[PDB]
């Protein structure tokens, strides 16, 4: 049979995210992706950060990429990473890799993308992003994705962690009746060294290890352990003198923030069910700054027959 092909799509080419008068922390652009995605098996996004000769904002910054929903105009976070300290991603020839297959329905035709870095220096960060589309035979011909929650405009725009009440994490999701497979895609990272510290002088939410929970129809169904990823083993090991090696809770400097995939029960199909993201209980005493969990959680619906995006309500 004709060999299944892989197409590479180049979009951002050495774009700069920076902070300054005539500068911008984000860069957006429209790129042409093939129109038909019915045979797309995988899409890999590669982010190359060019930071030669300490020419960039040397801090380990929060950064992310979005695809625009052509009809609603809403930006969906397709990938998130923390810039390495001092250097770029040169240690990785193709750059940081994040699977964005879940968004194949949005990556068709002239598609608008946005890349942001929470950079506060004019030096900023420079990137080049390309995508590999691998065609073959996906088990499901059609897919639809919609965000359940997105508190991710920046690290400090994440959900405040440790306050008396934490609202905005509960929604209702309505899956199409023709849904054959459904699952959640979640990306969460913590900011801050808020007190009280955990043993080991670990403040929240950057350093304190936590396991969060997703409850479906009130039943605790999935668990998200934000533990040690093994930052010392990071291939981008040229980050010193920055504090790159110790483990943060669920992330590392110079590494993509992990994508958590939770497969929903087929009994949920053709139903509206409750979704609730619950952070592990903690109370900020407010003596050492804030704590925030930048989070985006999407629900993907797949079927061999055309499927509309699931409906999310409060
Ligand atoms: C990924 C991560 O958590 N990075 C931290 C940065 O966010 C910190 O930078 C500080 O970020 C806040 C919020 O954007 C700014 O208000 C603050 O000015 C900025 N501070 C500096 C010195 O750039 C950073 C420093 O605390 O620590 C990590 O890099």
């Amino acid at each position: 049979a004709p060999a299944d092909n892989t197409v590479n799509i180049k979009t951002f080419d050495k774009v700069k995210n920076a902070f300054g008068d005539g500068l911008s922390q984000s860069a957006e652009g429209t790129f042409t992706f093939p129109a038909d995605v019915t045979t797309v098996k995988t899409i890999k996004m590669f982010i190359k950060n060019e930071c030669p000769n300490k020419t960039c904002d040397e801090w380990d910054r929060y950064a992310n990429v979005y695809v625009k929903n052509k009809t609603t105009g809403e930006w969906y976070e397709i990938g998130r990473f923390i810039t390495p300290y001092w250097v770029g991603t040169e240690k990785l020839p193709r750059g940081l890799e994040i699977d964005v297959t879940d968004f194949k329905s949005l990556l068709s035709g002239n598609t608008e993308l946005k890349i942001y870095t929470e950079t506060w220096l004019a030096k900023g960060r420079e990137y080049s992003v390309d995508f590999d589309i691998v065609y073959g035979t996906p088990d499901y011909k059609y897919s639809a994705v919609v965000p359940v929650i997105q508190y991710n405009k920046s690290s400090i725009d994440g959900v405040p962690y440790g306050k008396a009440h934490t609202l905005g994490l509960k929604k209702n999701i309505q899956l199409p009746t023709n849904t054959e497979k459904a699952y959640l895609r979640t990306t969460i990272s913590g900011w801050g060294h808020a007190k009280p510290y955990d043993a080991g002088s670990r403040g929240c939410a950057e350093w304190c290890f936590r396991t969060h929970t997703i409850a479906i129809n009130n039943a605790n169904t999935f668990q998200h352990q934000l533990g040690a990823l093994g930052c010392s083993a990071n291939p981008i090991n040229n980050q010193s003198p920055g504090n790159w090696a110790p483990d943060r809770a669920g992330w590392c400097p110079g590494m993509a923030v992990p994508t958590r995939i939770d497969v929903l029960n087929n009994s949920l199909t053709g139903s509206t069910f409750s979704y609730e993201y619950k952070f592990q209980s903690w109370t900020n005493n407010g003596t050492n700054g804030d704590a925030f969990y930048a989070i985006s959680s999407f629900v993907i619906a797949k079927s061999n027959t055309p499927i509309s995006a699931p409906v999310v309500t409060n």
